[PDB]
C-alpha cells in the first residue's frame, strides 16, 4: 500500500533516515546498533588519515579511529545485505581527501560503500568551513573529481543568502561526479554559557561549537529547498533539526531524498528509528500520500 | 541597593532594556507605548528615505521557538521618524535611537545629513542597519565587506556624529575578524548591534503542505529561541575584538536569566524583538525583576561587576 522506500544511487532503500555523520557511529559497537536498527542507512564518522553538550533546544559540539579503521569496517565488518553504508571523510587537505579517496575507490568499487565529502566542519582549529570560501570548494571538488572514479556527495553548511545559494549551486553543477548534497552541517560557532558557572560549557575555542537540534530546524529546511530548487539534476539529502515523523515529512516536502538525525538520535537512541517510520507513514496515511516520489520537493506557495 | 543602570555614550539609561528595531516602534502608537514603558530604551523601526507599504501579507509567523518574518521594510518614511525624534519624544523619560536603512550608500547619507541638527540638538543616537535580510535582489551589506566599507565611510563623511551599527550574524572566526577590522577603522562607530535576525529561514505548515509566509518563496529572517546561541557568539566575539566599542545584544531574549548572559558576553544594551511582539511592554518590568533576581542571588550590585566576564573551562 505505502512505503518509504527511497531508490537512489542505485539502490533500494528501506527507508529515508539514516544517522547524521558524527553521532553514533566512531565504535565497533555504535555500527553495530546502527546497523540492527530500523534505519534505512547509516554513515561512520567524518575521518582524517591518521566536547558535546545537551542544550534545552538541541546540542553543542566541539569534536576519529583513522581512515585505516573506517575503510576496514566498510571493507570486511559492515553486513551489507542489512542496509547501505555511507562513509564520510573531511581531511584537511584537498590533498589529503584525495590521497584517502583513491584508497577508498577499490572499497567502494568491491562492497559499494558512498562516500560523502565533509566541507563543513565548523570546528577545525584556525580553519573556516570550507565551502565558506568558494575558490576553495571548487578546487577540493576538482581533485576529489580526479582522484576519485565513482560518485560521491557532499556535506555542504548552511548558509544565509540568495547570493550564496546561488554560487554554491553554480559550483556544484559543474561536477558531475557529485551526486547528492546533504544539508547541512551544524550552525558554525554558536556559543553556551551557564548562568550559574558563568563559564561556557564547551572547553575549546572559547567556547564556540556547533548547533544542532531544534535550534536549526528553520536554517535545515530553507538549505535543502535551496539547493533542491538549484540543482534538479543531484539528490539532496536534508540534515538538521529532525525529532519526529513529521519533521522529516517537511524535509521531504522540502526536497530531502534522506532523512538524517543527529541530536535526537544522540539524546534518544537507534530506537528512535521505530518512532521515526511510524510517524513518516502515520502524516502520509492521513493525506493518501502511498510514496515519497509523490510529494519529494512539492512544497507550496501561500 | 542592587542597580542595572547604564552609563554610555553621554547618557544614563535606567536598565539595559529596549526593544529591537522594527519590533513595537513603526506608529506614533507604538513609540509612546514604548517611551511609557519601564525599558530603558526604544528604538524606531528601520527607515527609508520615502514611505513603504511592505511586503505582501502574511509576512510575520509565530514559530514553536520564535518567529519568521519577510516584513520587507514597511516603514512610514524617514521624515516621520525624523519629525517623531525632534517633536514629539519625551527624552526626560527615557533616550532614544533612531534605526535607518536606505536602499544603497547614498541614501543613508542623505538621511543623515538631515538628522545631524536633530541629533545635536535633542540627542537622539543613530543605529544604521547593515543587515536587513529581505531586501529583494539584495543580500545583507555587512555580509558584502566591501560594501561594507562602502557604507561607513559615506557615512562618516556626512554624518558628524558618533553611531551604531546593526549587524547580522557570522558563523566563523575569518569572517569576525573581518568584520572588526574593517569596523575599527572607523572611529565613528561607537556600538555594533548584534544581531540581527538569521537570513533566509523556511518554515512550511504540515497540513497545508505550504510555506507560511507569502514573499520570496516563503524565506525569511528568523528571531527568538532559535537564535540565542548564535546571537550570544557574535556579542562576545565583537565584544573580544572591538575593545574600543560598545556591544549591544540582540536576539533570543525571554527571560532575565537571558539578559544576564548577554551581558556576561559582553552587551551593554540588550534588547528584545519576537518575545516583545508576542508579550508587549509589560515584558520589561518582567525582565528587570527577573534580571535583578539572578544578581541577588550572585551578590552582584551593578552590571559592571559582570559584564564580559564570561568564562572560560
Ligand atoms: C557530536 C556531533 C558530532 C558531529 N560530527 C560530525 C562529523 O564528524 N561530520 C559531519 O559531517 N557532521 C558532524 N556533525 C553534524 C551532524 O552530522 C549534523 O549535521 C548536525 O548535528 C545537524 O543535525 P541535527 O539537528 O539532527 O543534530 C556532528 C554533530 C554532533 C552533534
Ligand atoms: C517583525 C520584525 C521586524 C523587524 N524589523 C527590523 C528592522 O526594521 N530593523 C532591524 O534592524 N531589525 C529588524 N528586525 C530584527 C530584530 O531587530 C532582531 O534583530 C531580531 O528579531 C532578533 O531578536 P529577537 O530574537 O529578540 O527577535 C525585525 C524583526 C522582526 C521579528
Ligand atoms: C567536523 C569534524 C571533521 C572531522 C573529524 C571531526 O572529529 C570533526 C565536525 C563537523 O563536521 N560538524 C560538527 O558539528 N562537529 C565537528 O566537529
Ligand atoms: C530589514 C529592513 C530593511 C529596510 C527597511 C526596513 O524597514 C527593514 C529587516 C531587518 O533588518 N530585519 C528583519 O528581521 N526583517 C526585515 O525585514
Amino acid at each position: 500500500s505505502m512505503s518509504l522506500q527511497v531508490g537512489i544511487l542505485g539502490n533500494t532503500f528501506a527507508n529515508p533516515f539514516m544517522n547524521a555523520a558524527g553521532v553514533m557511529c566512531s565504535t565497533e559497537e555504535e555500527l553495530a546498533a546502527m546497523t540492527e536498527s530500523t534505519s534505512g542507512s547509516l554513515i561512520t564518522k567524518s575521518c582524517t588519515p591518521a566536547r558535546y553538550y545537551t542544550l534545552p533546544l538541541g546540542s553543542i559540539n566541539s569534536m576519529n579511529k583513522g581512515f585505516d579503521f573506517y575503510l576496514a569496517y566498510s571493507a570486511r565488518h559492515h553486513d551489507y545485505s542489512r542496509k547501505p553504508l555511507f562513509i564520510s571523510i573531511s581531511g584537511f587537505s584537498a590533498e589529503e581527501n584525495a590521497e584517502m579517496c583513491k584508497r577508498l575507490a577499490p572499497v567502494a568499487a568491491e562492497k559499494g560503500v558512498i562516500l560523502e565529502l565533509n566541507l563543513s566542519c565548523p570546528n577545525v582549529p584556525g580553519k573556516p568551513q570550507v565551502a565558506y570560501d568558494f575558490d576553495a570548494m571548487r578546487r577540493y571538488l576538482a581533485a576529489i573529481s580526479e582522484a576519485y572514479p565513482h560518485p560521491f556527495g557532499v556535506k555542504m553548511p548552511p548558509y544565509f543568502d540568495f547570493a550564496h545559494f546561488d554560487a554554491a549551486a553554480e559550483i556544484l553543477n559543474q561536477f558531475p561526479k557529485v551526486q547528492f548534497i546533504t544539508c547541512i552541517n551544524s550552525i558554525g560557532n554558536g556559543l553556551v554559557i551557564d548562568v550559574e558557572t558563568e563559564s561556557v560549557v564547551i572547553k575549546p575555542k572559547q567556547g564556540f561549537g556547533g548547533l544542532g537540534g531544534r535550534y536549526v530546524f528553520p536554517t535545515a529546511l530553507a538549505n535543502v529547498n535551496a539547493f533542491y530548487r538549484r540543482c534538479p539534476g543531484k539528490l539532496i539529502f536534508g540534515c538538521g533539526g529532525v525529532y519526529t515523523g513529521e519533521d522529516a515529512f517537511l524535509h521531504v516536502l522540502a526536497g530531502a531524498s534522506m532523512v538524517q538525525v543527529g541530536t535526537a538520535l544522540h539524546e534518544e537512541g537507534a530506537a528512535i528509528f521505530e518512532r521515526l517510520t511510524a510517524e513518516l507513514l502515520d502524516v502520509m496515511a492521513k493525506k493518501g500520500y502511498k510514496a515519497l516520489d509523490e510529494f519529494r520537493g512539492k512544497v507550496k506557495a501561500m
